[PDB]
């Protein structure tokens, strides 16, 4: 069946020129709304949530891990690293790297998280350990953003990512202290006001992680506390046919608005 909300999302997608993927979980009733929910999309920086969460999981059995210093060298800098470049020839802790990755989308910080986990496959391993059979991280920053149509590397589906985000932020995939820390980090994101949150009423609060990459790939994943009801988890992925396409955060905002209006 095709719902009114799915038809609206199809209409948005048609006018956008690209390919849109949406997954909502409403924790008021556990119901879901999906649009291309089982199609793969390049994650780009939304994968930084899984890496940060994997390090939080490791910290459950090492109380001092988040205070562990990591050397930042000139050669570690990649294409976008507004926090890490301030610490070259010094150190950042794994907490500082997690915060920088999540709240500023620092790509050097992400690479240090991936290294702590033993490479991209360590992030995938953590996904599998919390019941996500779909997620795959194959590369580091910045090549995980190539976003080539048809390429499975560094992809997931909207359905899988919404489920996982729910388990991480509202469920019990992490210990309570770690879940709270993840939520605190997401709520302090600096990059999200033009994406999902732009389509929500102002009164609502949210935490989110954006992503962007080649093929005009424009993504956001969010945990949302609407006015007067139980939290939502919402994933919005968008990708375009030309490698040099421009970002379309407005499409994510529009998808979020359709979802909000359909509640
Ligand atoms: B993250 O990987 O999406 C990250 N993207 C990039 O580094 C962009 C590209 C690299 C190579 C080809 S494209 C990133 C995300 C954000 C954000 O979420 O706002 C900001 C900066 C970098």
């Amino acid at each position: 069946q095709t719902s009114a909300v799915q038809q609206k999302l199809a209409a948005l997608e048609k006018s956008s020129g690209g390919r849109l993927g949406v997954a909502l979980i409403d924790t008021a009733d556990n119901t879901q709304v999906l649009y291309r929910g089982d199609e793969r999309f390049p994650m780009c920086s939304t994968s930084k949530v899984m890496a940060a969460a994997a390090v939080l999981k490791q910290s459950e059995t090492q109380k001092q891990l988040l205070n562990q210093p990591v050397e930042i060298k000139p050669a570690d800098l990649v294409n976008y690293n507004p926090i890490a470049e301030k610490h070259v020839n010094g150190t950042m802790t794994l907490a500082e790297l997690s915060a920088a990755a999540l709240q500023y989308s620092d790509n050097t910080a992400m690479n240090k998280l991936i290294a702590q986990l033993g490479g991209p496959g360590g992030v995938t391993a953590f996904a599998r350990a919390i019941g996500d059979e779909t997620f795959r991280l194959d590369r580091t920053e910045p090549t995980l953003n190539t976003a080539i149509p048809g390429d499975p590397r560094d992809t997931t589906t909207p359905r899988a990512m919404a489920q996982t985000l729910r388990q991480l932020t509202l469920g019990h995939a992490l210990g309570e202290t770690q879940r709270a820390q993840l939520v605190t980090w997401l709520k302090g994101n600096t990059t999200g006001a033009a994406s999902i949150r732009a389509g929500l009423p102002t009164s609502w609060t949210a935490g989110d992680k954006t992503g962007s990459g080649d093929y005009g790939t424009t993504n956001d994943i969010a945990v949302i506390w609407p006015q007067g009801r139980a939290p939502l988890v919402l994933v919005t992925y968008f990708t375009q046919p030309q490698q040099n396409a421009e970002s379309r955060r407005d499409v994510l905002a529009s998808a979020a608005r359709i979802i909000a209006e359909g509640l």
